[PDB]
């Protein structure tokens, strides 16, 4: 993920914004420059371009089962090829097991030593979620979502909320409520030998108050916020024992009434830092905490569109895939001691960036959801090129399984190889939105339409709409050629010309009417087949990306006149007449960002936090660690090629 | 069996299923791809297939006793071959022990008529069952069991049950009677010696609640579902005695009636799972348990037939050799201690990957079952020639061996090495379907006569039908040419074009036919008989898999005249129309199945769970591993050699 | 260990010092010498300087069972391993003593399900502080031990103590109490087989009195001084049984009240340490003695802090986890004869060193005492790059095991091979130190603000402050480049030069200040924040000690600004300005340690004695040696290499 970030050290540094937010959303500002070079001469504009994010969502879980994994395991005891070696870790057992007779072996392998169940990504899950509800909890800004009331005088749009915003909690209660449901049965178990077949952690490095809060997250959580982090989800285990040294009861207590919520107020971000940085070093549990950053981040938020059709995609849910928590690593003290046993690189040198800097997870999540967006469309143009391919051969398949859907769309919107789960049967997914003809409907108010192609006062979308500027990932490359993703592009003259003189493709008139929107000239574009009723591209005045529009997706029609280029009442650099001959210039568009930060409202700046490759040097003081992996473990990387994407190895 | 079940998937993505039932069945939903690649000309099509399946059978069950193992002593107590070296066993009590020269001469003198009859296999039968039903009791689910009401809207169907499911029970009642059936005459053992030749079990390890369990679950077993599973079967031991540090009186009080029926409730899946693996791996009983599971699998569920006449083969019911119950391991204390002697290789594996996973049985039983039911149905249709150059006596050259039925008929499907059952005189059999004139009465109520072999107001079959499709075992090579059961076929020319049409022989027809349903046209045929109500391909939806047209089950006919290519009601991808010599172009196919999640009913989804073979290494401490097998004991695989399928080593 | 205090000074002179209390605490005076060595010119200034220590401490203890070591018995009833050869004890009973078959046949019996946990290291403990309590009782300066009265004539700072010496006892009471606590259920065993599973402890070469002394000090044992190796401990054992030629009645008057105080004095400290000495070498109990050694000197006692902020470090409290009291050696009395097996080569030197003289204990604690606080602080100013030019990830490396905690410190310290606890699960933590963010409220009554971080009433420490100096140990090797911690340094040209004086880097400027101070010139400096209320290099007298300035504690600062250099009040030896380039000199110093000798309080002086390895070899007959060690058990030792940090063999 690092990399991703990092777009392979370019510039040999990447950056990263805190997680912040008002009222479930925060907008991200930015400001660039757009050249103009014609008449052997530069024209040029500044202009503050806005991106708003909201956090609001509600997932599906699917607390299934998973595939174990023992990856943090004495190398002793491990094997690259044998594997988990049962005789060896039965038979250190017998040497200091005070059971008698031959039967130790039996003994040990009825009760304990033949689950070999070890995975505690869900409980990172719950931990690393904590600590972002606790960062927006003394941020001041922990409170219920609410989806922006979009309005332009035109058809708006407005979707409902699960709480109030106003009835949300101003402070971060406890995931679970006292005297009201269950709880798991815990217990110190610092037995030599198991005595009962259960989940078994070992949190012997970690305080008295970080112990209490794994051990009370342990429990089940509630939601009470419309955050798509505040999904439920229920206890991770119903019994389960930690080996720790002293007896803690805080959370016991806390049960019945004996302590008060005054005495048992949720920790702060840096305890929660403390108690996770301690487990997973403990533990040895690099790769599993890789992929819980992988899947939070998946979840973390969505971009609210500017357009009214882009709500489609906004509106969706997605499934997680979490696998049933289980542990067994408390079963046994020696299975710790030694080197870790074939801990993936990346996910150890994700680990110290994370460690180092722990907003890495957020800014991946902020740059994932716009790209994922993106890709969507993206695929969906590209399998039909335009509407100019005959066949099927774009070979989408790394689409087809909900494992590979994010990274496939990642790959898709970027040339950057995405990042592999890590693991199996884990992913989220919008099923619905498999296919590229994905139509969806919209809840709609009573707005007069204006060429909106209202349906039954139910705006209906096919598809993914392209929802949010690429501005943080603005060297996307996402076509082959010149485009606004790329940067710079240079505008051609007609194709030919004719009793209105306008005949352009849909690409290269969408370059030109984003060029014209920029400099502040709106254009009109007619074609009198399908139109539905729009004459103008659809622009934003707080975000001046223009939104391509649905005839270039269709690919039905080739080309597109347009007639008339009309001059907005706010002008800006002045332009020749481009849509006639012998007044058209070859003027050429570059654009370059000047400040780009990310703000909750306009209160409280939140300057960015420079990240560079410097700190990425792992801790490799007894970690035996392995660059190359295998495409079993889905520990790779979907790359796409000039055919399409495949999942390729990293080589 | 484990190398069978990780073969079917070649070693990757060995998926396996969670056992689910909806009334007695559930169905096994896929998405799988399948290509169509022309003149460079790729094209696709995605589709859910649906093949699925029922646990309600009605098996009978002969409970005859058979060989008497052994394989479960220390090393100095068996001889080179299985005879108990019962000298060496009285050695072993002079010298080690210190008894009266008297006591032990006279036990000497009374154990020269003894009868060292050891067989678990019934036992270990009559648990596994218990465990299963006790599973999808708590899942909430169980109850008597239907069969599907299936119906064409041309012709009703509906096979009789014993029991239907509304007077059926909700949970599950225990196997015996409240004092109505006698109970076996238990005792408790604890003494060094043997005192009467009645079989002795060592049960010490186990709880009280499980030797409870195990005690009363002795007794006559009354079958109260149509379960499959829920076979009758009497007490496995009028008398016993169990070796146990203490008495056990809890059950002894529900046998008499002073305990009713809340204060005894049946114990948790957990713990009776955790009890089989006390007893197996205590007596050291791996080599029968891995015959018990495979006589599970083998006799668990059958596939519910799409077509009409597929019912035919739910009517069959199966015929079982279980050999009766034998204990010697509980003779004497000594016996079950030192190092296990002779236990095959495959069944520790097996037992360790059983374990680590209970649902690897279920997988392989609904594998099982698929493969049985297409290698009947292939067999059949391979006696004719179809598809097969050689004329082998596929009729009664390696099929009249019952151990060896099941197993020839998965290597004529598959021809993978069939997995033996390990025992000899067990097996599961279907006299009746030896003969390939095996008729049935199917009892129909006709809606109108949509076209079929009706007579005698109910229809009759030809050998064995077709219940399902190949869709949980894909890549089957039954046929040694391409084909759809293969993973891809490459339709041919025909052998002669005609002013009608083309004619076609009688396997490419049949594969052109297939493709074609797949693709979305219908294709009707002409044949120089008239034995059938309706010139089509059968196809029915839900799995889209035509059906070998039964006119070529019998021979003398090699060409088909096909004609009549035409779209159906809905269409996928457009093709040539493939007969006449203009528009017939080299199509070629490719299919592969993406996704597959089983799910009971139409609420509850069972996801596709994973196995980390890498991690279910077996405990192979303490014991004496033995690779290579007896034929005798049916110890071996069986695999479809181009001379004919037969017993081989795994050499 | 004896290899670690020997390596400290290098093999010459191998001081130790007898252990002496006033009120809890005292001070170790020494006489050490630093020349000046510059153009030819070398000069020298001899200085006493005073490290005192402290007594007093609060630990918490976790009496939680763990490991059971069984490396004592002979070698026939052991295996390769630490499995108990129970088969061989129970032949070795047939054959040499002559039992009737049924007594062996029942016993056999009832061993199959017994505990063979056995752990003395809470015994050895228990005697071991019980020891030391009655030599610092018949000393005649045993009280209940008071922090140090410490100020500075601007805060006067006094940390509330639990027990006040006034009302503290002066003569040693007994741990139990006369009846009011419930006494363990011991009692006499004399057969050679077992009869209960209650441990059995050997104890016949110990005479009447030590067996009265051992039997009731196994009692719950009560905190009743502010010592820190005064901690609170319960009863071991709530049964035993101790094998004895005779019953011992006398303890049991005095338990039942029969006899009184004076009949019953507490044994002399020659007594108690030759009853340790015959229950350790009879039931050759070296390794569990070197364990509980370890925890002793880890446990013992923390240096008071002369400046004001170093009382944070006495505010902690240490953890420890003291495994369960276990006993298998009285159950059978062959058990300890024949050759001992699986005893480590350092505890058998270890054991013979510490009963030639045991004051070895006491010099190592106050060792490792100075050596945790300076790797603590140390660890902590090296993560920010202070003198290290590889920013090794020291935050978490290797201070996460707990068995480790201790010795990554001294590594980090010295950069000696520290010595591993020897047992798995037994280690002294403090877990709020973990972190670098570790603060503190201690409670000051300020006097006036001579400036001081003061917050709140009471001012706050960072991470761990400074509370020794190293001269107890003087030629540490802390950091890789020479420094005052080394024995000598090159004070070198300023990196610039300026009008009003020289800016200096992160080390050497503390170099040539703490050069200074030792000179006679008061050193002042301006650092680019404002975070103090003094630019000064504070240096408490008494050890003419410069502490590292907190402003190098953070990072983003490599370059100081260093002026107003100038004469004390006093002055020693005459240097150049060392700051304009004009009156710099290559300024050589070099520092010896010649005298040490502490004295408790003001008026006992005990000279600091020597001890002659020459004549402490082990006794090394009868007893089977091994020189490696399991790494499991934590038997090796840790050395600080140039990559970290790591656990290592000592081959």
């Amino acid at each position: 993920m690092l990399r991703f970030v990092t777009k392979n050290s370019q510039d040999k540094s990447s950056d990263l914004f805190s997680i912040c937010s008002d009222r479930g959303t925060f907008v991200a500002h930015n400001r660039v420059r757009t050249d103009f070079k014609f008449d052997n001469l530069v024209f040029n504009r500044v202009y503050g371009v806005s991106q708003k994010f909201t956090l609001v969502g509600n997932p599906t879980v699917c607390f299934n089962e998973g595939s174990s994994y023992l990856e943090g395991i004495a190398k002793k005891y491990l094997t690259l090829d044998g594997g988990l070696a049962i005789d060896n870790v039965l038979n250190e057992l017998r040497s200091t097991c005070g059971i008698p007779g031959n039967a130790v072996a039996s003994h040990a392998y009825n009760i304990t030593s033949w689950r070999w169940y070890d995975n505690h990504v869900a409980l990172l899950m719950n931990m690393l979620r904590a600590y972002h509800l606790q960062v927006l909890t003394e941020q001041g800004q922990y409170s219920a979502g609410d989806i922006p009331m979009y309005h332009d005088g035109h058809v708006k749009i407005k979707l409902p909320v699960t709480i109030d915003d106003t009835a949300g909690p101003t402070q971060f209660a406890w995931p679970s409520d006292r005297s009201t449901d269950s709880y798991p049965d815990w217990a110190q178990f610092s037995e030599s030998f198991p005595s009962i077949d259960v989940p078994y952690l070992d949190v012997r490095p970690l305080t008295v108050t970080e112990v209490n809060f794994v051990l009370m997250m342990m429990s089940k959580w509630h939601r009470r916020t419309n955050l798509a982090i505040d999904y439920e989800a229920p206890q991770l285990a119903d019994k389960f024992a930690y080996r720790h040294a002293l007896t803690v009861q805080d959370a016991d207590e806390w049960i019945e009434g004996d302590r008060t919520d005054d005495q048992f107020r949720p920790p702060s971000s840096k305890v929660m830092l403390s108690a996770l940085r301690k487990y997973v070093n403990h533990n040895r549990l690099y790769n599993q905490f890789y992929t819980a950053a992988q899947l939070l981040a998946q979840i973390m938020m969505k971009p609210v569109p500017n357009c009214a059709e882009g709500y489609a995609w906004l509106m969706h849910d997605a499934l997680v895939n979490i696998p049933k928590f289980g542990s067994i690593r408390g079963r046994y003290p020696f299975l710790l001691s030694g080197d870790a046993a074939l801990i993936q690189a990346t996910a150890l040198e994700d680990w110290s960036a994370i460690m180092a800097k722990p907003e890495l997870v957020f800014t991946y999540a902020m740059q994932v959801s716009v790209a994922l967006n993106t890709g969507l469309y993206l695929r969906r143009v590209k399998k039909t090129g335009f509407g100019t391919t005959i066949d099927d051969s774009y070979e989408d398949g790394a689409f087809l399984q909900p494992e590979t859907f994010v990274q496939a769309a990642l790959a898709c919107c970027t040339g950057q190889d995405a990042p592999l789960n890590g693991m199996s049967d884990v992913y989220v997914t919008y099923p619905d939105l498999l296919e590229f003809d994905a139509v969806t409907q919209v809840p709609i108010t009573v707005i007069e339409p204006a060429g909106y192609n209202i349906v039954d006062d139910h705006l209906v979308v096919v598809g993914v709409p392209v929802a949010c500027s690429p501005y943080m990932i603005f060297p996307v490359a996402a076509f082959d050629t010149a485009n606004p993703y790329c940067g710079n592009f240079v505008i051609k003259a007609a194709n030919k010309y004719l009793r209105k003189g306008a005949v352009y493709d849909k690409l290269e008139a969408w370059k030109l009417a984003w060029a014209l929107r920029v400099a502040g000239y709106d254009t009109h574009f007619k074609v009198y087949g399908d139109t539905h009723g729009l004459t103008k591209f659809y622009a934003d005045n707080g975000d001046t990306w223009t939104h391509i529009p649905e005839f270039v997706t269709d690919g039905d029609v080739m080309e597109v006149f347009v007639t008339a280029i009309e001059r907005r009442a706010r002008h800006f650099v002045e332009l020749p007449r481009l849509n006639s001959p012998a007044f058209f210039r070859s003027v050429e568009v570059s654009t370059t960002i000047y400040d780009t930060h990310v703000q909750a409202g306009a209160h409280a700046v939140y300057h960015a936090s420079r990240i560079n490759l410097d700190y990425v040097k792992p801790v490799s003081t007894g970690i035996q660690v392995i660059n190359a992996g295998e495409l079993k473990n889905y520990w790779g990387s979907v790359r796409r090629t000039q055919q399409g994407l495949g999942v390729v190895g990293l080589t």
